[PDB]
């Protein structure tokens, strides 16, 4: 076991969906999986394994923030032998071409974190997903008729930004939304030779000032869930 | 409401104890509080209001890492009007001056995070607790027979450090242990003119590699809990 | 009509292949295009407009280094209305996962330059290609039986490096090779909202110390020229 | 002897007060100490030993800036075996919580210097004083009826600031005033396992642009001298 | 013998003139040297060797940007044993002490590049020319009747700047103009124990927006070519 | 007047010599000047005006460290209208190109301080002296028969260094010696459009560990004082 997962080894399938919200994890396990069992629950961070259309899949929560995500992704890879990690989270739009409930594929993850400078010689690590997972999602979304918005996200240490006047420059550089784990997911997967991709649904628009309740951040995003299950199966 | 706390404005007392683990927050409420009320549970992150020896007190989980801690503390101060915040968490010792079960009062929280450079003009913010809160802890500690270890902590973005060979330097400069939220608690409380303190129980030693039994984990925790509740009442 | 390009507005087609070496640009206009006409030659940096399988293509040299490349693709995009930019260049491999003759698709370009911190708020810009260009590249490579090697490159300010002891860490973090322009191309195309992608041919390999002859230095470069011209056509 | 102190080993009591101004040091010796004796004068940086209420106290000037303060307290600790160092200096208020003539106790010392990043792995060292001196100062102030103002200082490399528009932000983050040495004193004492504390007399207000007259400066200074002598004896 | 120069070892005289533009290199060989042969032309970057007033002089293009310049200057020194490198280029004035046609000698080259921090311990390398070279330049200019404008230059990674509001700050700090190589030339010559100096002809004034007509630029370059050839002979 | 200088305006001649140590300022005034008057003495930092070869010259101490130097030369320039500032200090040699007794002329001053980054856009300020002063120093040393060692120095925030491993790299990049103020003198004079130069006497060699006796220290210093006075008249 690990200090943050109390599952047995072999309890996780090699493919894992990830959310920050363990209650979103639990909702997916009960609604979309067959024969799902809760396999971990340290610090209330639920994880499950079940079957979707006969194929096995696991779900794990990773909390909020690069440091929290990095903790769970490292243990998933190093102890429980997960090899493919699909984050399906939420994000706050900064592009005007993206609206609430849009699905964003993160083809790179910029950050105001220092974690990647610490990892990578104090230079610029360009944190990116595994291309093949990235193409599976494009194909699967095409096949399901999901309009996937494709671009960079900005992975921040701040949910309440101190740099709102910089959102326009970020959008200009093809950052579609802000979220808080993708750079941590991408850089840890790169460190440990795993395959990762981040999808995110727009729960907030940071320009036009719309938002979603804590409840509809669990249940307004079924298209993203089905997309993730379908491409892992 | 806020996106991460579904309490009603007025449900929190102006004094709040904090843990990273929402189950540890749960342990405190069932074992030590009267009239304990669950007031929030977004993302399984639990918070409570109850009474200790007739005095109102709140409890809130904040998750792992500076980014996550910053979210909850920002919302507790800005929206729920919490004024005093006492973190009681776990840590890994790096100093020969402290051993397993020791309680550490963090008079400074160094960090490898970039969050305070972003906050504080790209300069060095010296993240520190409120002095009257630290004095109150020290007087209550002496009055209970607890021997406080008092020095800096190092709040890291990494649970799995890439710089273990630097722990000696950290301990040279009076860093007693490593945790992952203190700097975030301290900087947020400084930003928003609130009073904060971090207490940490040594649950592992990262140099001697000693750890505690899950049984001993709890009585050490019980000492820190009573100290915390006695300070606040 | 710009300081570094003396063509006339309109001389360039909206699609354009790029190399550092302007004699490869010259080589491609003479060997693969019909009606090859040289439109610019400031500072001996040659550009052409031709046709391949009937469709107008342009070519341009961008020089060595992020700063040179940035000057050229800036002026291409802003004044000469270019919209797609496909750099095809040579690199030194550092990863065990690629051998010589291999073609690399850079899904991200890390860097030791400061240019992106200057562009992007002193934060970490994940410099990435346009996704539909890298999709077009994947499909066209599939169709011509080329096995694209897909990962990050490291765009350095240094040809003669001072950190050769770090090439392993780069390759561990999925950096397949080193070159000197991708990060600038990707950032500039992001800034000015044009589509860009960088392909690289494994000229030599800086860990195996292996290389091979100038006659083979041209077969592998021919493969990449065809892939590039096919996907733009 | 050292390159900046020409006293004999043993000429310093293990407790030492410090000012930047050596004429302030001399003033303290003449007006408050019995059997006062000059013991060093290299570079006109005067130091003294003497007695207050029959107990031995030393006094030393340390000049202006972190660099100069660091030299003198490194030599006091390593060569002359000073164990407790109490800086009593002047400062410029930036916070509406203090006014002219106030005494500040610096529980933290932020900085725009690079010195702590060179000492401390390019991370953020939170430069803090020894807690028992802090407590001794708190108690002695109460005993004397002094209202001690407690928070951070900003130790700058600049007396004539280039960032006067950031003063409100610094005050927001609980920086009560600016001086030029407390961060060096704190970091050097942490490096060398000594006890240090910084007190400051507000002799200027950098926001209102008012300063204490010469005579008021001397009165404010006398209160701090008495507090310092009372707590060291 | 080097990947970027295809001359035999010995084609270069130990003194070399450099320009960014290899067609400026050519023009100097054809109009000013006797017995001028071409010695290198990889990537269309022309070098020559010839005679001026009976004495040997070489010419070498270095391309645009510090990374390009560092490649050529590194190979000139290390392989072709060049010992003195005189760079003569164009630049955009920012200071009111200089006008168009003025010739500038860079007694320092500031920079927004990271190359010198990578080279020099992540500190500030103050990149400067060889003093004896700068003394020849000065005495020769006096003999020829040229009024040299002497001060710092700012070597940028950007022809198209993102900090035009800061040109006034640069000019206040004795930066006479902006160009893109001197800092790389100076740093590389310092690393490898060679003598380097940069002269620059004011083509534009980025403040007054004034520019030179062609011819007028050709005649300003000529004054600098002769200064450069006289001081090497 | 100013907070660190109590002379009256007009008490300083426009030319002024500087040492870190005010007692050396005093020695110069008493041994080398006629009609010497002490004009300032705040904080025991002595300054003088007097005659040499019938011409007026001033002298001022500036303390140890960039921060302290910056204070004094800002006030000398802005309030007392000093226009030429010639620092004559002592230094620790690190290069094999120089031995004891040597006099170094600093054509640039590198640093580990953040002061210039804070002054200069967080880029690399190359801190340099006024060329005409350095030309005067060269010609006067020629006439006086002094052999000038000419190159960079490294201005450090540290007398007791944490980076002795790196002295050889510094010496490779033409840093002949280490001292603690040249970078601040140069940067402030640039800021405020004054003429500055630093000369340093080699009194210790930090590599060969050799040092001058006290007697030889004053003979070397007297050489440099005569050079300074002669070039200032
Ligand atoms: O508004 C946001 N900012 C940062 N991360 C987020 N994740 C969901 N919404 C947001
Ligand atoms: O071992 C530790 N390291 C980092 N964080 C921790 N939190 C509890 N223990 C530790
Ligand atoms: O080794 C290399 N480094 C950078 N660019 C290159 N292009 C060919 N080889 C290399
Ligand atoms: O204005 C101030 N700034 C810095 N240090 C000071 N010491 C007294 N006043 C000041
Ligand atoms: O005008 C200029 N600005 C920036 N870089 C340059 N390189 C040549 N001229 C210029
Ligand atoms: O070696 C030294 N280092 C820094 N400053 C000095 N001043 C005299 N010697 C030295």
């Amino acid at each position: 076991m690990t200090p943050h997962i109390n599952a047995k080894i072999g309890d996780f399938y090699p493919q894992c969906l990830l959310c920050g919200d363990p209650l979103r994890v639990s909702y997916i396990a009960k609604k979309f999986l067959q024969d799902a069992k809760e396999i971990t629950n340290v610090r209330n961070m639920l994880g499950f394994s079940g079957k979707y259309k006969g194929k096995g899949i696991s779900l794990m929560g990773h909390g909020m923030g690069i440091a929290s995500c990095t903790i769970y992704v490292t243990e998933l890879i190093k102890t429980y032998q997960v090899k493919e990690l699909l984050r399906i989270g939420t994000c706050g739009a900064i592009s005007p071409k993206v609206g609430l409930k849009d699905i964003i594929m993160a083809t790179g993850a910029s950050t105001d974190s220092k974690t990647n400078r610490v990892r990578f010689l104090n230079h610029d690590l360009s944190a990116t997903p595994d291309f093949e997972l990235s193409l599976r999602a494009y194909q699967t979304a095409k096949r399901l008729g999901i309009d996937l918005k494709i671009g960079n996200v900005f992975s921040s240490d701040f949910f309440y930004s101190f740099e709102t006047h910089a959102f326009d420059l970020m959008a200009q550089y093809n950052h579609l939304a802000i979220e808080m784990e993708a750079a941590g997911l991408y850089a840890t997967a790169m460190e440990l030779n795993a395959k990762a991709l981040c999808l995110c649904s727009v729960s907030d628009h940071l320009i036009t000032k719309e938002a979603l309740s804590p409840k509809e951040r669990i249940e307004s995003f079924d298209n993203m869930i089905i997309l993730a299950l379908e491409m892992m199966s």
